[PDB]
């Protein structure tokens, strides 16, 4: 299955994704329709459906218009029934749904929205993640708590290392700025801002990532350094969430 990056507005991140066994294709997260119909125009096929991460506007954008533009069919959260535009087919936790015969895991992912999912194709090692785990960040948390945060990252946490994650934006150039302020000894996450910079500087993406990566480099997944809880004050007795709680207000005010 192709997977082609879609940067619509100013930072955002849809994907078209290819079926090319068939003519199937689907875009996750459109933020607008004009991107997705550029790209469509050209690969000369049509849009079958819609699949969205969680409600906000910026990805959920041109969904009505592509939809009726094409008879797609929108696929995504059954918690947002009445929040994701045109929805089709409400998905569960766990469920499977199969895009022409590529399976789709359906995980909830809450955290930065309560209804928030992150879409799973084992047999091409990929999860769409949205806006809960950016590279070397997680999603701003406007509905959901710091502790449904942590679940939904360990969630995406505990598929194989070599699962890329396509973050739902282009963030990770600031959130390594945050990131080695935090943790400078960690050569890895050194290591990999550096290349960040370099794609940047180029105007190159910086996404997928892999979950290996993350688990080498992301604070939001790193919160028991030592390093990292002396650098905010967090105090040894803090759990997991608790310390991915503070690190989440600081880079809020970073
Ligand atoms: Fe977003
Ligand atoms: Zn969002």
């Amino acid at each position: 299955m192709q997977i082609e990056l879609v940067p619509c507005l100013k930072d955002n991140y849809a994907y078209i994704l290819h079926d090319e066994d068939t003519g199937t294709v689907g875009v996750v997260d459109p933020s607008e329709a004009e991107p997705i119909i550029d790209s469509l125009k050209r690969s000369g096929r049509n849009l079958t459906y819609i699949l969205n991460t969680h409600h906000h506007y910026d990805h959920t954008g041109g969904n009505l218009e592509l939809k009726d533009r094409y008879g797609a069919k929108v696929i995504g959260s059954a918690m947002d029934k009445d929040r994701i535009p045109g929805i089709d087919m409400a998905l569960k936790d766990g469920d499977k749904w199969m895009f022409a015969g590529h399976e789709v895991h359906v995980m909830d992912t809450p955290g930065h929205t309560k209804g928030h999912i992150s879409l799973y194709f084992p047999g091409s090692r990929a999860i769409f993640t949205g806006d809960t785990m950016f590279s070397l960040s997680c999603g701003k948390l406007f509905e959901g708590t710091p502790k449904q945060m942590l679940a939904s990252l360990q969630k995406i946490t505990s598929l194989p290392d070599d699962t890329s994650i396509y973050c739902g934006h282009e963030y990770t150039l600031s959130n390594s700025k945050f990131a080695l302020s935090l943790e400078p000894n960690n050569e890895v996450l050194q290591s990999y801002a550096a290349h960040v910079a370099e794609l940047r500087s180029k105007k190159l993406p910086t996404i997928p990532t892999t979950v290996k990566m993350e688990k080498a480099c992301n604070p939001f997944l790193r919160s028991s350094n030592t390093d990292i809880r002396r650098a905010l004050r967090i105090p040894e007795a803090a759990d997991e969430a608790e310390a991915l709680g503070i690190i989440r207000k600081a880079k809020d005010d970073f």
